[PDB]
């Protein structure tokens, strides 16, 4: 067998209060807060890539070779 | 076999109050925070990348060679 | 066999209260704070990158060889 | 057998309170914390990678060789 | 059998109250702390590398051989 | 007396605010305000006996969350004018 | 007196403000006041008798998470005029 | 007075402000005011008699969390006028 | 009076600003503030027995945390007038 | 008179601040005010008997963490007029 990332919980009684769970997370983002306030921003932009805002980029891949999760803000010129 | 990344919990209990659980985290992104205030901020680009911003990038891969989370903020000019 | 990243908790009671908790973290990137407060930013930027954000990468990979999980702000040129 | 960064509690009784808990972080990166207070920054840059952000990463990998976790602000120009 | 990094926790008891914990970090950055007062900061780059943010990278790699965790700040024009 | 003013630009703002009073904003947060969470009680023998008279009693298993805001938070309150 | 100015420029941006009082945020904050977490009470055998004339009892087996703002908290409040 | 001027740029910010209070923000953190987290009582054996005249009186096995702001808080209060 | 002013460049910032008070801010840090963390009492064999008249009277296995800002803050308070 | 100028550069900061008082700032950091951590009492017998007239009384195992701003912390106050 194989076993990953896995969360296994077992339990067991006779009488009363019982209580079994079991969480997993792969490839989360949570919780991003962001705030601007009062903030003055100018930009200029020629051929080029400015980024300046809120990028939250999650990926979970299986049997993937070369995945990019997040690009942000690039020029690629390649040849 | 084989365990990788595994979160297991048993209980047993005969009277009263029985709690079980298993968490698992893999390739998570949590509690981002960011503030600008009152800021002033002045960008002139040419052809290249400028990034200010908030980028959270998670990524959980399985069988993947080669692979890139975040590219942030970059010129690629290969040939 | 073979147990790498793993989190085992095993309890057993006849009365009272039990708790029984299994918890792991692989590639995570967690609380990440910035403040940014009546900053003054000024950029010139010409064919290259220039970075001054907040980014928060986490990368989980199994079986993956030459695996990046951030390149933030570079310029490449590769011939 | 082989056993690499396992967390094993065990926890037996008859009666009263039992608490039982196992925990793994594995390449975690927890609590960055930055401050910029009334900072005053001039950059200009040509054809150069110029980094004055925070850059949070952290990468688990099983089975990977030349695994880059971060590279920030470089300039590549091989041949 | 090998261990390595391994926590283990044992405890037995038949009245009151018990406590049983294990705890792991491998690869774990915590606590990076960061505060710019005032700083006045003026840059200029030519095809060079500058850096001078927070970088913060946590890295756990098995059966991994030539891994880099941070390479921060470099010019690389091999040949 | 407070001015702004932009001229001869091709973007140009220009804000002017005589008095400002800036509020409360909670972005992804959390807040907990009298909360009781996970609690277990295990009794395998109970007997309660109450003789009361003109008075606030209260016996048993009590889980109690209060969040009072402009007046008295009790369990039992027996005032008598 | 408060101004601001910007002439001739391609962007431009002008802000005056007289008086500026700044306020609370919180941003991916968690606060806990007043709370109660995680209590587990065993009592294998428990009697309790209460014999009250006028005034204020709690027993047993209590959890009790308050947040009282602008008034009296208590558990037993036996006040009397 | 205050005067801030930006004259013949590409880009040009002016900020003026006479007066300024800053405010309270939590950014990414955690508070606990009064909080009471894993508590653990084992009683085999428990007897609670209680014989109360016009008082306050609290027994038992108490977990107790308390935020008051602007009054008094207690968990047993008797006051008498 | 209070003045900055930029004449004549490319990228060009002008602040000025009077009075200034900042705050208080928290980033990424971890308060407590009256906490009862992590209390284990064991108790075999447990007898509680109350005459109270006219007072405040705490027993038993007792796990309190307070946070009072302005007023007083007690576990038995008897005042009388 | 505070004066900030800066003229005929490619990038240029003007900053001029009449006055200034900086705040409090915690960054990374963790504070503990009035915190009961880690108590472990065992009693294998225990018997409380209280006889209270018009006074406060606290009794058994207590473990109270308190933080009190701007009033009176007590455990057990009998105050009387």
């Amino acid at each position: 067998k194989t076993k990953q990332g896995v969360a296994e919980a077992a339990g067991k009684t006779k009488e009363g209060v019982l209580y079994v769970g079991s969480k997993t997370k792969e490839g989360v983002v949570h919780g991003v807060a962001t705030v601007a306030e009062k903030t003055k921003e100018q930009v200029t932009n020629v051929g080029g890539a400015v980024v300046t805002g809120v990028t939250a980029v999650a990926q979970k891949t299986v049997e993937g070779a070369g995945s990019i999760a997040a690009a942000t803000g690039f020029v690629k010129k390649d040849q």
